[PDB]
């Protein structure tokens, strides 16, 4: 039987229990992911269908979560438009020559996912048409986050170079946003057609921006991306850490689910007119506290979230490497058992 | 004439212009600092009073800012109570064995500033009695932030080990908050006594905490600190980046000035009931944009700020190495000119 719990919650419909999944549920927290990675390498496991499919499905099998998140690199579509993502082991995909001028942006092309990223289309097809009895979430990075990779080149805590570029070259910035939007929409559209039943947009670094600059430089292209993607008739989610101050503006966009970090609580969100379905809150660092703490913190979040039907439980950030899979197994059952009891 | 503009604004009293200073105005943004550092080394520059005083006064002389911030390392008072320091510099100052048990906390001593950090006292006296025509701001790190350095040891992005500790062992955590409070109060008191006319507490990493955890584990000890320190009759400021969601709770404390990062706007803070004097707010990354963008974004902040007497202009974080002194000199003149024109 197909588990519809996640999609019911995503569209604010009644369901029997609260659905769960975790950002980075498939990844370094799992002993088998690591082993597979050291055996086949990052490239084969981000690019080989039989392998990507295994990594994606594992957490579902091991935790009994209500959704699978497609395992792949956030930078996957970039080479299609002419940006070369290189690197070399432990800090793999990095960008050789950063965006510096308007002429760099003008030479950017277009994705043809059927031809350019066939391996991801095939993985989705294998997973959806043949493997999962749980919905598959496809994903893409957002424009700001992708532009930050393309513009910093090297690693950044503050995103000064990216933001200075944004401020100094508004016209170039707008064109870059447009080129990336083109790519994101086509990339996401192909993921949905191949089987994906929801999509999450990760805007990991956009919390570096205040509300004023989000609206000036970022909000319009986001409006374009979600307005287009809404025609695909699948739940659209957005998450980025440290971006609580941007929740209302995200709520304005034609997305369906607003992902929260641990600094905007559910009652607080509703109290601010956040009315669409809400995703996750649990601070990932709590997963390292004694069970007493995990439970008290999780029960509080569930209690608030179960006030309406539009609620998916998740963390307020990604699972990190030294999180115990045993803790995630136990957490997932607690959420399921606690919520279904409540909903009886 | 001594320039008292800064102190008036902090007390929410009428002044003829808006006072300005910048977090990290003395540092690697300056050629003189960089040369001084390669000449004498980090230790000499943070320990010889004549060098520390030079470092501290240089931005005042170069830019004409309205206050000096004491140049010293944030770890300064920690060896005095028995914690490790020094190291490699690449990744900051390292702490050997981190706090793990209650015994590790129980063994911590008390600071005798005269005996322990006399060079800081000497620097403050040199500056105030002989050099500065501008208030000297003293400073200390906050308990949470200082606790974080002591518990992570290494370089941290999300402070999971500290949070884990705080949750797992709350009794020990209270004792640590208590031991750090004591040190901070005596340290700050001594800086006031040497001649500091204001005090800034830096809680750099506290924004990792949501409101509930702030109230449970941090608000009590902070209330104690500002209660005791309020008795000195000097303006008390608190800043920490990424902490806009905690600004209401800081405003509750007997401090005088709320420091804002760029994500809580001035008007916005006022409508949220933040009524006490407010400091700073310009996104430092704007300093790399063309002058016209800088002037315009600053003017937007000044217009909000000048709605009450309680307003000190600053950045929303610290000056970073790539910032031009020319820019900061020109920004300082503008803030003075614009506000004076507007106030007259």
């Amino acid at each position: 039987t197909f588990n519809e719990t996640f999609l019911k919650a995503a569209r604010g419909e009644k369901a029997d229990h609260t659905p769960v999944w975790y950002m980075r549920q498939a990844g370094r927290s799992q002993p088998e992911y690591r082993k597979l990675k050291e055996k086949y390498g990052l490239f084969e496991i981000t690019h080989q269908p039989e392998l990507c499919a295994y990594v994606t499905r594992l957490p579902v099998e091991q935790y009994g979560v209500d959704a699978a998140i497609l395992y792949k690199d956030i930078m996957t579509p970039l080479p299609s438009i002419g940006v070369d993502v290189e690197i070399k082991n432990g800090i793999g995909p990095v960008i050789d020559q950063p965006i510096r001028s308007l002429a760099d942006i003008e030479k950017l092309g277009q994705i043809d996912p059927e031809q350019d990223v066939p391996y991801v289309l095939e993985t989705i097809k294998l997973l959806v048409n043949e493997q999962l009895n749980v919905p598959l979430i496809g994903f893409s990075g957002a424009p700001f986050t992708l532009a930050s990779y393309m513009t910093e080149g090297g690693p950044s805590k503050n995103y000064n170079k990216t933001k200075a570029f944004m401020y100094s070259m508004p016209d170039a910035w707008n064109l870059l946003m447009s080129k990336l939007a083109d790519m994101i929409i086509v990339y996401v559209k192909a993921q949905i057609k191949a089987g994906a039943k929801a999509i999450q947009i990760f805007d990991s670094w956009v919390g570096a921006l205040n509300q004023a600059d989000y609206r000036t430089y970022i909000k319009p292209v986001m409006n374009r991306i979600f307005s287009e993607l809404a025609k695909e008739n699948v739940p659209l989610i957005m998450f980025g850490v440290g971006a609580s101050h941007l929740a209302g503006d995200w709520h304005d966009l034609p997305l369906d689910v607003v992902g929260l970090d641990w600094r905007l609580g559910i009652d607080e969100a509703r109290s601010k007119g956040i009315t669409k379905t809400v995703q996750g809150n649990l601070d990932p660092s709590i997963l390292l506290a004694p069970w007493e703490v995990i439970e008290q913190k999780t029960k509080e979040i569930l209690d608030q979230g179960m006030e309406s039907d539009g609620f998916i439980f998740n963390l307020g950030h990604g699972v990190f490497p030294d999180v115990s899979p045993e803790v995630l197994k136990k957490l997932t059952a607690f959420v399921h058992e606690y919520s279904q009891n409540k909903k009886m």
